[PDB]
């Protein structure tokens, strides 16, 4: 019952947020104000002040997260003003400048104008809004195997990509109205990277290996207070294990780990000898080394689950229950060696929050 | 419903037992009997047979073992013929040398009386049947912390360790009837042990590390039919991050990375040097090295997971439903390395079945 679960929703997010804020006694008026709201036009608008905490709730009830101990400081840009193709491309380009910061990352997220009737204003067809391109054509894989189906998309409506192994998509998102998506070239000023190198091993430079500096995942869907917020592109920093032990690691993305065992001079040919183990090590050292020499902002698997069990504390503090979801929150090495590995954590889903949506393409 | 609980749970083992030993047209005589059975003793025997496939049943449906691809070669040796505490210190002195085999390690289990009314006939109170004590007084830990408890409880009753960081526990057990359990010392040319040596680094050995051959689990209760069997011992081999990772490497257990990461020549200062991960690694490394040297049966990780994807597949061969749990299963050192990692599994209890039970002391 659309109307009704909207009303619900408000409900419980407008006391709960305004709780937090310490606006109790403002909750009253504001509800009454909703839900006339409601009935004429069958939404509500939030306050910038509803918006920048919702999103920020959302991110501290994001059980996959390790890295929530920053929630409160998330960068809340309200851009749900925009109603052309070049505001939005703007947009997305502001966003990329400013969350970089010259290397010293700020956790942003841009909200743009949310669903009216399940009728989306703007639709990101990006994961993320920086990645690389990948290709196959007859047996060669070329750059990342996980942007296959995008960059297919993207080279049927006209773009066209080097084939290198690095190649930036393209923005591409399609507003309310039109048919197709646009595209827009990433101005190469805007996007930083960094050339993996190892701190002690002078070969590790033989294997051309780098990454883009900023995560900043483009096709989630921000909710709050029933409010779908379809377009909301948002970033952290890097936690190094995702560069060294999935992006380049995995065997269905970059599959760089026989090409490490060569280069810090181990054999590939006895499971035995724990070589994808040394080469995982050595990479994923490489990556935090890399990241830090450059002045690009990257936080270790360790370090990140010290912030977690602080993030831990503070709820418990706040009297707020924990919610998390194990299986994404240990990291992919040495996860016995973190607390997150000792502990059980509750999945249960917690609203304002992210969530999944169907690809547009594919 | 005593009585009902037991009709119903044999009724279920007896007609899939049967089933897979091909017998299915003995099976309405069979459940004949044991109704008799049980309407006159209030218990049924199992047959040899049946307590054999039980037991392999059983191993089969452990949805936190990644070794089941053996589970049809379990060597099972029924001892519920014993009423003495003599025959059963013989029995696990046998299944020791048993289960070792000179090194290669044949998995079997030792089969006890079981319960009658819930009354234990033979009651284990060792968590494993070889395993080091650990002591605390007064600041200084000496040997295995998780074996505090039962090593005080030994002492109490007259046992007295040496201290050294590798004491062998004494069998401990106690049969009905008795008040206070009985100990006996482990006989030490019936115990394997593995000095850790490294394959390249020589000062590996200034850390006098070394383990015992064989993990035999004797703490838990096997149900099969109904039937309540609490007295069981049962092992494999090593997989070798259960000693590298786990044993040697846990901060509350021999926590020994540190002195790992002194001997192969990194600092142990900073979290983004990943120290933790490298020492890991070589520690891993060392634990195959030694067992393989030795001639003591041991899998590594990578393996043990390939091993494991043919039980997946023999599973859904055979049309028999998969359990298992993803938690336990991923390995502690590179999980993201093995297939285990990027699918989910069903951790539903299916019986026969390895069960936890109250520890009878602490
Ligand atoms: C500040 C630095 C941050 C770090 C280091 C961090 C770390 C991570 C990591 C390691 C994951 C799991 C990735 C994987 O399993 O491979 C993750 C997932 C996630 N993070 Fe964070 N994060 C950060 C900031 C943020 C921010 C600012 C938001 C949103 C406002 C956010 C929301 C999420 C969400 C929604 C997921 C799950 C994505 C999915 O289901 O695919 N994180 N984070
Ligand atoms: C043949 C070699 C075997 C290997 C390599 C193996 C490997 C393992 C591993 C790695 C674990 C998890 C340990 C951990 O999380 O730290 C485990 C758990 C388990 N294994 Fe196996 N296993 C083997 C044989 C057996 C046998 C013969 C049985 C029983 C007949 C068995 C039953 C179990 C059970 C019940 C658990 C769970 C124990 C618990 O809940 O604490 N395994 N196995
Ligand atoms: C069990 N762990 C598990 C299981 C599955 C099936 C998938 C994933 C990874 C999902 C995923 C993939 C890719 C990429 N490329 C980026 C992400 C963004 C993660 C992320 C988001 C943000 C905002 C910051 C940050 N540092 N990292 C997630 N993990
Ligand atoms: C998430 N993984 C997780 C979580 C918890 C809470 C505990 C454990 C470990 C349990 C455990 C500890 C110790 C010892 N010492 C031996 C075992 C026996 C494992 C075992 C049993 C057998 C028969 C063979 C073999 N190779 N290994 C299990 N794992
Ligand atoms: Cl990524
Ligand atoms: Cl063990």
């Amino acid at each position: 019952e659309e109307k009704e679960i909207l009303w619900n929703e408000a409900k419980a997010f407008i006391a709960a947020c305004y709780q937090e804020l310490g606006k109790a006694a403002e909750v009253k008026d504001r509800l009454a104000d909703i839900k006339s709201e409601i009935d004429l036009t069958g939404s509500y608008v939030h306050t910038k002040e509803e918006l920048e905490h919702g999103a920020k709730m959302a991110w501290r009830n994001s059980n996959r997260c390790i890295g929530r101990l920053f929630w409160n400081s998330l960068n809340v840009i309200d851009r749900r003003d925009v109603r052309t193709k070049e505001e939005v491309r703007d947009a997305l380009f502001h966003h990329i400048e400013t969350a970089t910061n010259n290397g010293k990352i700020r956790p942003t997220i841009t909200i743009f104008p949310p669903e009216e009737k399940g009728e989306k204003q703007v639709e990101i067809w990006n994961h993320q809004l920086i990645r690389y391109a990948g290709y196959e054509s007859d047996g060669e894989r070329i750059g990342d195997p996980a942007s296959c189906s995008l960059t297919a998309a993207c080279e049927e409506l006209g773009w066209r990509g080097e084939r290198t192994d690095f190649d930036l998509l393209p923005l591409i998102f399609r507003m309310k109205g039109d048919e197709q998506p646009v595209w827009y070239e990433l101005p190469r000023s805007l996007v930083i990277e960094v050339p993996i190198t190892h701190p002690d091993i002078e070969a590790f430079s033989d294997l051309e290996l780098k990454w883009y500096g900023v995560p900043i995942i483009s096709d989630m869907k921000l909710e709050v207070g029933g409010i779908h917020y379809n377009a909301a592109p948002f970033n952290g920093w890097y936690m190094g294990t995702e560069i060294g032990a999935r992006n380049l690691a995995d065997e269905k993305r970059y599959d760089k780990l026989k090409k490490v065992a060569s280069v810090i001079g181990i054999a590939a040919d006895y499971n035995t000898d724990l070589w994808k183990d040394q080469a995982l090590v050595e990479l994923n050292k490489a990556v935090l080394h890399s990241y830090k020499k450059q002045g690009v902002s990257i936080v270790d698997h360790h370090t990140a689950a010290s912030q977690f069990k602080r993030f831990e504390e503070q709820a418990e503090e706040a009297g707020r229950k924990l919610t998390g979801d194990w299986t994404w929150l240990i990291p992919p090495i040495s996860p016995a060696a973190t607390h997150i590995f000792h502990r059980s954590y509750d999945n249960s889903i917690v609203k304002p929050n992210y969530f999944y949506q169907d690809k547009p393409y594919e």
